[PDB]
Formats: C-alpha cells, sequence, structure tokens
C-alpha cells in the first residue's frame, strides 16, 4: 500500500496478549474486542498518528502455539477484533518487527495482532498457559464486531477503516514510509 506498507486483508499472523488499550494509536479505544496490528501494517510509525489499519475489523484464528510445538489443542475461539492500535518495530523485534526488507518476525509471520486483555478478547483467544500462537486472519466487515467507539483522544484520531471496504482500499489513511 501507500507508504510501502504491507496491508493484505487475508494471510497468516502471529498472536499474543496486552494490557492497557485505553489510550491507543490511532486515537480512539473501543469497548469491543480490540488489537494492536504490527507497524508494517498498520500503516503509521510511533508519534505519526493513525494509519490505515485503524478501525479495521478482522477474524482471528490461533492453530499453534509456537512455544509448544507438541501442544495439539484446544485453542480458543475465533474472534472479530477491531484495530486501535500499533505494536511498533521498536521493543517488539520477537512479533511486531516486520520490515519491508524483512517482511516476516522471528516466527516467519507476516503479520502480528496484539490483542487487547482489558475488553476480554485475549480471554476468548488464549487458552490458559498459552501467550503467544500463529494462526490466521481475515478482514471481515465491522456488522461482525460488537462493541462501540471511544471519543477522540486527539486531533486527527481516526477509525475511519471502520466502515471502508476490505484492503486493498483507503479510509484513515497512511503516514510516512513503512520501515525498512
Ligand atoms: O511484543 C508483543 C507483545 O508481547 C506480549 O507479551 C507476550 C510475549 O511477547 C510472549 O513471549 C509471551 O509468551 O506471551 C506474552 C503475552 O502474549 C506483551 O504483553 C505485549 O505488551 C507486547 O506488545
Amino acid at each position: 500500500a501507500t507508504g510501502g506498507y504491507v496491508q493484505q486483508a487475508t494471510g497468516q499472523a502471529s498472536f499474543t496478549m496486552y494490557s492497557g488499550c485505553g489510550s491507543p494509536a490511532c486515537g480512539k479505544a473501543a469497548s469491543g474486542f480490540t488489537a494492536a496490528i504490527n507497524q508494517l501494517a498498520f500503516g503509521s510509525a510511533p508519534g505519526l498518528g493513525a494509519g490505515d489499519a485503524c478501525g479495521r475489523c478482522f477474524a482471528l484464528t490461533g492453530n499453534h502455539d509456537p512455544y509448544s510445538p507438541n501442544y495439539t489443542g484446544p485453542f480458543g475461539q475465533t474472534i472479530v477484533v477491531k484495530v486501535t492500535d500499533l505494536c511498533p518495530v521498536q521493543g517488539n523485534q520477537e512479533f511486531c518487527g516486520q520490515t519491508t526488507s524483512n517482511p516476516t518476525n522471528q516466527h516467519g509471520m507476516p503479520f502480528h495482532f496484539d490483542i487487547c486483555e482489558d475488553t476480554g478478547g485475549s480471554a476468548k483467544f488464549f487458552p490458559s498457559g498459552h501467550g503467544a500462537l500463529t494462526g490466521t486472519f481475515t478482514e471481515v466487515s465491522c456488522s461482525q464486531w460488537s462493541g462501540s467507539d471511544g471519543g477522540q483522544l486527539w486531533n486527527g484520531a481516526c477509525l475511519s477503516g471502520e466502515t471502508a471496504p476490505n484492503w486493498p482500499s483507503t479510509a484513515c489513511g497512511n503516514k510516512g514510509t513503512a520501515p525498512s
């Protein structure tokens, strides 16, 4: 996409969970299940505001524990998250280090979703004792997402991806150039 970001409506991803998504990089939180997506897919860098991932909805499915490869299941449920946040390259090399010259993370995944624990998404997705998974994602209509957006936290906050057709398309728009 514009800026060299890798923004595809379906693919393979790794998955983690994080705490504190009340002030996310898109500039609006949301009451439903939400996630951060890795910088290369988010469409912006730290401090540059919302990228074109902002507010898009994705169905996530975990099917492998890379830390416990002998574990055959059960995994969690497929959940639908709204992207509100950025998992930046800086400080997240294992999972969010995808760059245009090296587009997979240390688990070979081209995308990563960091699922917010606060609003319940990770409890539906991660079996107890299994904090990181790999699997698949598919962008879906936000008709499939339960919840309401929070208010703007600053000028330029954007979740307009929630009404956009699936990638390839433009809503909030990408900022700057993808990390190389
Ligand atoms: O770095 C992305 C993401 O990781 C989260 O911690 C992971 C950790 O990286 C992984 O090694 C462990 O097995 O599972 C935890 C939880 O999923 C961390 O909570 C996030 O803040 C961070 O953005």
